[PDB]
């Protein structure tokens, strides 16, 4: 415990926080969805809820640490509030997104952080066919909500979003599912900004 | 890092808080629409929900710096948290307003902030009619709760509600959106407020 | 800005906020309601939801200052958390009351305060009666939970609910509409307490 | 206000806050229910919404003092976040109790503390027989979630509930309403625990 | 009083918060549930909603004292803010889980806290069947979100849930319910990983 306090209080207490990225010092940030279950359709409002977990990486310099320096400790574990943490958010959401785990990091001495919240989202999504064979497609797509590409910069490791956690006895049938780094001009801002765009698509059965 | 941790310590903890406008030094507020859903249609209570983005911008001679001086650090992001923010507020909502995206802004070494939260907002309209040719009507205006047109003025950059976003498959074709700056007189104050109206046509299909 | 930092810094800083009154130092509160929408009606609970402004007014001698000595600033906005404000509630509700505005007063250089949030109500009222042309009649009361008559007197500056802002467009058309200052006696405690009610006659169309 | 204030500045400066009762230093908590309105009944899901007021006592002589010495005052208000409360919980809830009047409580110079919190609770209650002559009855019981017996006892000052505050126009008539001390054995303590017992006799009409 | 005062001291304002478990120091939690009752079942979206008890138990040694030094105080109550808690959650659950009772914790002077949590959790469950003789069974798995079974090793006193507080009025039977300890490997990690999996089977009636 003596070794986790100090280097804990060496990192958080001892300098400020990290501000965010900028032009001059950008951050790369993974980002891959794991499907749980699409748990309601409405077709009187066209959405949809998912629950679903995001599994975030990025790394920091000022998190970085000598374990030999802290007793061989190589990574621990911290609340989300103690740390940076990116503004992803869904762009097409209709309710505010609920969180269903608790809100604690992973920091490794090479100064990485692993944070994986699970969540139900409500998004816009019309399911005219969801009960048919052929279903029905959907999209939203995740990125920051005020850094650009300049600042934040997205990846995925896989094309696939991860379906081996997926609730086996669903009302939904998940026919395919991808996740798939775009990159987004708009007419307001000359600055491109970077999303992923999770489409699923599924039917009933 | 170094020189934002340096340019945001010098803005927010060496000097208090602006403590808003007065008639001596008043702010202009500018105010626009991005019309993304409409979600939900009650006839039974009269109620509609919207989802759309509230584009805010004003400046302050508090929040501006010598670029030269930070590294040429031009603008930064912050939780709208560490910032004032003014108190547009919709007039006629009927349930408190749902936050769908980080609040941060964005804050320019001339002093500017733009400040875009996502929202869900339910509010005041018969909806008798959406489901003709014609359509409906209905109207919903933001603005100040408390200070006076002498404190916070409003204007727009156009009269247009952006649409650009608005959902492809909703239940709702968007007919008309407008948004107009609008003087009020209540009979509580003899100085008029200021509020833009967002007047949104609409029908089925 | 300089003289209105200098003010609340004088007013709120520099001694500890005002512990509410007393015996010895009691206060009178000032309420009005403007009444905005009766938004929903539900016979199987009997319980009536309406949304309206609730003005409140009073006044301490330690919030006054001489304009002069703060460059002529003769009132000013601030949150409403860093007052001293009273403990008025409905005294019938169902649900929590929810805010829907910005939590802010304004206070004069007279000592006064004016606080004016925007709520949803829900509460008990059996609405049977409602579609006919006599309508249907309920009423709530609004007092202190905790502060006698002794500490905390209620007026009203007039006897009419305020129906200017009214929806135009509402379910419900409004019959009659009064707030009234009563006196309650309960069993458990010897001193008075002070309520304003009030009654809503209503119905359809 | 200037003896309240050095009162308060006293109380507060005395200790630290009370951390609760032992077995060396108990403390008897007096309990009263008064039953507002039946709100709501689903014999779907077994469950009751009811409103009630619960009136808490307890007395600690860490909050006494000589009213001669504090220009008479022989009570004030209170935040209760700036006292200890006991952790009485209703044992049978369905969903998080939901407060409905401000969290505030009244100190007397013998040291003794009210605090009445107004609240929708709802509760594990099979429904059936509701709409007959007989009626139907459920209970719910009300005690501390951690502290035994030895720690904190429970006492009423009546058996029977309050019912002169309840709802005239209620959907549900109350045949009986009573409130009983009682004692509980778990399998997991040696320690007996006490609530209060709260027994509802009630039918349609 | 004076006693518990200086023991909390002593423990929570002496030294820093117990970060949480390493490899080094490893940590055992045993974990047990007491269903209260099933008050949900939803065919059209595959969820249900328990409300059950979590008994949670650990021990640390920096919460250790002797009770002679502290007025043979052998344990004490406290809000569970106050102490590191493990982040125990359900796998499956479909929306943020509801505490339903206080969150205090018990230490005693070995060390060990007890934390029991009421909860209602909505989880995945495909209740077809349900309303047969054979009833239907579903299961929720519970374990740390983030710590391997390297850093928390759960285990359970017993297989049986507790079923002697379940409501006596349910419109759901029990005929199964086990608590069983299951370690499993995953591909992506070499830590092995520790739940709890809680199976009930029930039917209607
Ligand atoms: O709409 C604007 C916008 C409009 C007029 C000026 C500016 C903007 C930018 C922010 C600065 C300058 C951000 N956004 C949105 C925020 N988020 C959602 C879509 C865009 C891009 C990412
Ligand atoms: O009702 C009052 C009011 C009443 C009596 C005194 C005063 C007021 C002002 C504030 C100044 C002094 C604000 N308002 C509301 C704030 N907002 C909504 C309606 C009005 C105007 C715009
Ligand atoms: O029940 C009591 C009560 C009971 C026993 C002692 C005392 C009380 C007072 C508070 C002082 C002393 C307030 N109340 C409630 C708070 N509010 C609503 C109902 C009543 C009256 C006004
Ligand atoms: O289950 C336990 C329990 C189990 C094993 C040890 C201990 C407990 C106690 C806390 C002390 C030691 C409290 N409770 C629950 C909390 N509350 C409701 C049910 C019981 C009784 C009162
Ligand atoms: C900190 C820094 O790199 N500042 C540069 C510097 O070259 C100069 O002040 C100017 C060009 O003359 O542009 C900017
Ligand atoms: C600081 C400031 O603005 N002061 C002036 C003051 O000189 C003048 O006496 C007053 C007129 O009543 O108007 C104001
Ligand atoms: C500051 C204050 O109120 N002091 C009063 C005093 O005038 C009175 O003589 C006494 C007995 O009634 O109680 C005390
Ligand atoms: C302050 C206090 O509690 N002191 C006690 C003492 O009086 C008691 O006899 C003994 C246990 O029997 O432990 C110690």
């Amino acid at each position: 415990q003596a070794n986790l306090m100090r280097l804990k209080s060496d990192l958080f207490n001892r300098s400020p926080m990290y501000p965010g990225p900028t032009k001059d010092d950008p951050l790369t940030v993974t980002l891959g969805f794991t499907l749980q279950d699409i748990v309601k359709v409405d077709s009187s409002t066209n959405e949809v809820d998912l629950v679903y977990w995001e599994r975030q990486r990025w790394k920091l310099n000022s998190l970085m640490w000598d374990p030999n320096e802290y007793g061989n400790i190589t990574d621990f574990r911290t609340s989300a509030a103690d740390i940076w943490t990116p503004d992803i958010t869904a762009y097409s959401s209709t309710r505010p997104v609920q969180v269903l785990s608790p809100q604690i990091a992973v920091v490794t001495h090479d100064g990485s952080v692993m944070f994986i919240p699970a969540q139900r989202l409500s998004f816009m999504c019309d399911p005219t066919g969801v009960d048919s064979e052929e279903g029905v497609t959907c999209a939203v797509k995740f990125g920051s909500w005020v850094y650009s590409g300049f600042e934040i910069d997205l990846k995925t490791d896989t094309d696939q979003v991860d379906l081996s956690s997926y609730y086996a006895s669903s009302k939904y049938e998940i026919l395919s599912a991808t996740q798939t780094r775009q990159v987004q001009h708009y007419s307001c801002c000359p600055e491109p900004y970077i999303d992923v765009n999770l489409v699923v698509k599924f039917r009933e059965r």
